[PDB]
């Protein structure tokens, strides 16, 4: 059964609840971003009206199947009627064609849902500047004063670096990247560029990204892994075994491999800055793990929250435990006597 925090009151509407059957009064299904614990339970045999982005309804039509009949792509921006309700598609600064949602309830009520988002100052010039929120439904991720990682800018800066300096030494290695959803594809497409190559990688990747509207994409990738020296792998495999094992394929072009596991926040950023960071190297393999992040930090979290002053929160990660539950309305109740709402 759906749980409270994916219903919107008042409404016929869900958000991110596909894996509970049939949802007693749900008359539209919102889809925030195609992340698989966010689109669970969809497929061909999905007969209810679907609203999400563009990019998400080419990725439904495309890698899940579901009928065109069914898809609801809106416009980002831009003042849209839904069943007899306004609602707006924000971008989340999540994956590509993430979204947050703005309802405009016929009571009076506004409620901000944000999907999973990065949150960023730009928010604060966007439709939001207009109006007051309510109800605020928010991904609370890394909702905690150790969740500290530095800007994706500098984390791109020291992989092209990385990279750039390793195939000028040598250039005989091949760089390798680990991907398993969609999102941090400038990992991968900014390592490429500077090096001069397309992005190598199999068909069913090949496929999810060319549904994602990227300007000159055909330029950027390719299925012929021989004419590439960046190629992607599922993540699983970006261990010492695995690029091994890969490097065997390679025909003899390559003596060495440089690879990058793009993760989210780890333990060891509480100790070493990004500047700093060394790889883990067995023979001629290293494995760089660089924090790239598409969540918000402590920091770009409670500064969003603080200008956007809610009535409410509602969060919808971290809701398991009765300590993590505690844990984020402690910091929800001092961001508040803080900043005065
Ligand atoms: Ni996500």
């Amino acid at each position: 059964t759906c749980p409270f925090y994916k219903k919107i009151p008042g409404t016929g509407f869900t958000v991110d609840a596909f894996q509970y059957g049939v949802v007693e009064g749900c008359t539209a299904y919102f889809l925030t971003h195609f992340h698989s614990d966010h689109y669970a339970g969809l497929s061909k045999h999905f007969t209810f009206p679907v609203y999400c982005s563009e990019i998400t309804g080419n990725l439904l039509k495309n890698k899940l199947h579901v009928q065109e009949q069914y898809i609801h792509p809106l416009p980002l921006d831009t003042e849209c009627i839904v069943n007899g309700v306004k609602v707006v598609l924000l971008d989340a600064n999540h994956c590509p064609g993430a979204v947050m949602i703005l309802f405009y309830l016929p009571n009076g009520t506004v409620i901000l849902h944000t999907g999973d988002f990065r949150a960023d100052p730009s928010m604060e010039r966007s439709l939001l500047a207009d109006q007051k929120v309510h109800m605020l439904y928010l991904d609370t991720t890394y909702c905690s004063p150790e969740y500290t990682f530095p800007s994706q800018q500098e984390v791109i800066r020291f992989a092209i670096n990385t990279a750039f300096e390793a195939v000028t030494l040598n250039p005989h290695a091949l760089v390798v990247c680990g991907t398993y959803s969609i999102g941090k594809e400038k990992v991968f497409l900014a390592i490429a560029d500077v090096l001069g190559s397309k992005v190598g990688m199999s068909q069913e990747k090949y496929k999810t990204l060319q549904c994602l509207n990227i300007p000159e994409i055909n330029s950027l990738i390719t299925t012929d892994m021989c004419s590439s020296l960046v190629h992607l792998l599922p993540m699983m495999q970006i261990n010492f075994k695995g690029l091994q094992s890969h490097l065997k394929k390679c025909g003899g072009k390559y003596n060495q491999i440089l690879a990058f596991r793009p993760t989210g926040w780890t333990h060891s950023n509480k100790f070493t800055r990004i500047a700093d960071v060394i790889p883990q190297t067995k023979g001629n393999i290293s494995i760089y793990g660089i924090p790239y992040s598409e969540h918000s930090s402590y920091l770009e979290m409670k500064r969003f929250v603080q200008w956007l002053k809610p009535q409410k929160i509602i969060p919808t990660v971290n809701v398991g435990t009765w300590k993590s539950r505690s844990t984020m309305e402690k910091y929800f109740r001092e961001w508040k006597l803080e900043a005065g709402y």
